[PDB]
């Protein structure tokens, strides 16, 4: 059945909440952002109404055929009513079109639901600064504090240097990058940006990535494998076995392979620096696993928090096992503590 941290008290609203049937009592269904997990359910079949960004909206109607009759974007930043009740739409700086949502509910309370996001400071400067929050429905992924990674400006400079400088001690090398769902376009955009290249791609790909309002993306992407250096393939396939088969397919333009898989975190971050990151090699192939993470570590997760300062924080993420819940919920008492709310 649908989960209680999934349902919005004092309204008739649910959020991410697609795949448990009709939800007793929704009156109105929001969607954070387009990831599998949190759409699990969607199709052109869904006749409620589903509240969401512009980018989310834009994949909805053209992957999934969801019609345009049910299909509600809200502008970001922006005071919207909805079904009675005030909303807010904010960048969750999570992949594109993912949002947090501020809902002021008729009796005086205020609930922010982050989504799926990466803290951020710039965060402290949105409508967020402008009143007080009471509940937060919180993206607790890497809510322990061995969870440490680079910022995301640290791990595309790695990148974009050892692409640049592997293609030109070898122009015959290829480039591939690893994907499952939106999110991380940075990586293969800086790569072929710093090559002269457009970046190769499945027509599913490429479909997928026009509707995500990225400016200038006819100038960066294309279905044409052929004059492109830069290969998008599925994350399945990023190993030595598919790597040798998709060389094979290039018909001797190329003869060495460097590919890159943007994992989240990965237990080379508790010791390793990011200028020490070494791949896996096997003959004339190189595999990169790079920490580019579009969640919270700890420490932006505690932080963004400790200036929040709400006064009950519901975990959305982990939630499945007591050892986790009970973990979480010390973490959250100690950051109290230290705070002073
Ligand atoms: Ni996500």
């Amino acid at each position: 059945t649908c989960p209680f941290y999934k349902k919005i008290p004092g309204t008739g609203f649910t959020v991410d909440a697609f795949q448990y049937g009709v939800v007793e009592g929704c009156t109105a269904y929001f969607l954070t952002h387009f990831h599998s997990d949190h759409y699990a359910g969607l199709s052109k079949h869904f006749t409620f109404p589903v509240y969401c960004s512009e980018i989310t909206g834009n994949l909805l109607k053209n992957k999934l055929h969801v019609q345009e009759q049910y299909i509600h974007p809200l502008p970001l930043d922006t005071e919207c009513i909805v079904n009675g009740v005030k909303v807010v739409l904010l960048d969750a700086n999570h992949c594109p079109g993912a949002v947090m949502i501020l809902f002021y509910l008729p009796n005086g309370t205020v609930i922010l639901h982050t989504g799926d996001f990466r803290a951020d400071p710039s965060m402290e400067r949105s409508l967020l600064a402008d009143q007080k929050v009471h509940m937060l429905y919180l993206d607790t992924t890497y809510c322990s504090p061995e969870y440490t990674f680079p910022s995301q400006q640290e791990v595309i400079r790695f990148a974009i240097n050892t692409a640049f400088e592997a293609v030109t001690l070898n122009p015959h090398a290829l480039v591939v990058c690893g994907t499952y769902s939106i999110g991380k376009e940075k990586v293969f955009l800086a790569i072929a940006d710093v090559l002269g290249s457009k970046v190769g791609m499945s027509q599913e790909k490429y479909k997928t990535l026009q509707c995500l309002n990225i400016p200038e993306i006819n100038s960066l992407i294309t279905t044409d494998m052929c004059s492109s250096l830069v290969h998008l393939l599925p994350m399945m396939q990023i190993n030595f076995k598919g790597l040798q088969s998709h060389l094979k397919k290039c018909g001797g333009k190329y003869n060495q392979i460097l590919a890159f898989r943007p994992t989240g975190w990965t237990h080379s971050n508790k010791f390793t620096r990011i200028a020490d990151v070494i791949p896996q090699t096997k003959g004339n192939i190189s595999i990169y696993g790079i920490p580019y993470s579009e969640h919270s570590s700890y420490l932006e997760m505690k932080r963004f928090v400790q200036w929040l300062k709400p006064q009950k924080i519901i975990p959305t993420v982990n939630v499945g096992t007591w050892k986790s819940r009970s973990t979480m919920e010390k973490y959250f008492r100690e950051w109290k503590l230290e705070a002073g709310y």
